[PDB]
């Protein structure tokens, strides 16, 4: 992998807190990290009320308004914001030549499961209400947001709502018990994501609910009828087998799944695309995948 990869890994390793951070710290820490990736001048951000869910359109000059990605940010269902993921959003908007709706969905522990799913489905329904065609739509998201993407599809389907053309999951989190093999074996090679912090955020999101609640942990959801699914995952991730198990399950349910394991990549490496080549390569692929399914 690139020298940029080894640099980011060592920097993350070196700056990892020596004790468990609070929700307040993680929130403000991610917000800070996020500000090191500045927003290019041609990016257009427009705040909007997505059917009672706050959000922002992210557009670049290339964008085709008729193509829309509903983007669901990661951060354990506990952290993240429009501002933490706007860079990733604009790269996708750029690569897929689309508009991206980045929503500030409700977060745990203030708003536990299923508040997140309530918001994502509402935002999706709002998109149809305002005239977006599912044939030119997609849902995408990273990690917790990658899990939320699957959950949202399942929920919409079960509600009889027309599903989008395609969907994309980046390092998705779908096992809230962390019993995948790579949680034990790949633990350490991932500078982020350890079991203990993971399960703590699971606890907050669940607020007592069964950790295999299907819409919370979509590894246990019924995936039949889902549209073409691109899953990008790094092979140095503790969440690798979240993607492996998701692909297995989705394909057994007749979903056209594409599992893309990027060698040596770390959790949501695409977030580092500003300086990580593979990050930008992966996003270019996202755009390619989406444009294929929109024609
Ligand atoms: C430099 O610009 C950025 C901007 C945002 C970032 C966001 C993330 C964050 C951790 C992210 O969205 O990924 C997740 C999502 C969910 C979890 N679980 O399961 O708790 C763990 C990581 C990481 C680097 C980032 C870098």
């Amino acid at each position: 992998a690139s020298e940029a990869l080894t640099m980011i890994v060592n920097l993350l390793r070196s700056q990892r807190p020596l004790q468990e951070p609070t929700v307040e710290q993680m929130r403000a820490g991610l917000e800070a990290m996020a500000q090191m990736s500045p927003l290019p001048a041609d990016v257009e951000l427009t705040t909007v009320d997505a059917g009672g869910v706050p959000g922002a359109w992210v557009r670049v000059p290339e964008s085709d308004p008729d193509r829309v990605v509903l983007y669901l940010h990661g951060g354990g269902y506990v952290i993240g914001s429009i501002r933490t993921h706007r860079d990733l959003a604009q790269r996708i908007a750029r690569a897929a030549r689309c508009r991206v709706l980045l929503i500030d969905y409700r977060l745990a522990p203030e708003h536990p499961h299923p508040a997140a799913v309530e918001d994502s489905t509402r935002a999706y329904r709002w998109l149809l209400e305002t005239g977006s065609d599912p044939k030119r739509m997609a849902i995408a998201g990273d990690a917790a947001g990658g899990g939320l993407t699957v959950a949202t599809l399942v929920a919409l389907r079960d509600a009889g709502v027309p599903l989008p053309a395609a969907a994309v999951c980046l390092s998705p989190w779908v096992d809230l018990e962390g019993i995948g093999e790579s949680m034990t074996t790949k633990a350490a090679v991932d500078p982020m994501v350890q079991r203990e912090p993971l399960l703590r955020m699971a606890s907050m999101y669940l607020a007592g609910q069964d950790p295999r609640t299907p819409l919370a942990a979509p590894l246990y959801a019924d995936l039949r009828g889902l549209p073409p699914l691109l899953i990008q995952v790094g092979t140095a991730e503790t969440l690798l087998d979240d993607s492996v198990r998701l692909a297995e399950r989705a394909r057994a349910a007749g979903v056209q799944v594409t599992l893309e394991p990027w060698e040596d990549m770390i959790h949501v490496w695409q977030a580092f695309a500003a300086m990580l080549p593979e990050g930008q390569q992966a996003i270019e692929r996202i755009g390619e995948f989406l444009r294929q399914h929109w024609q």
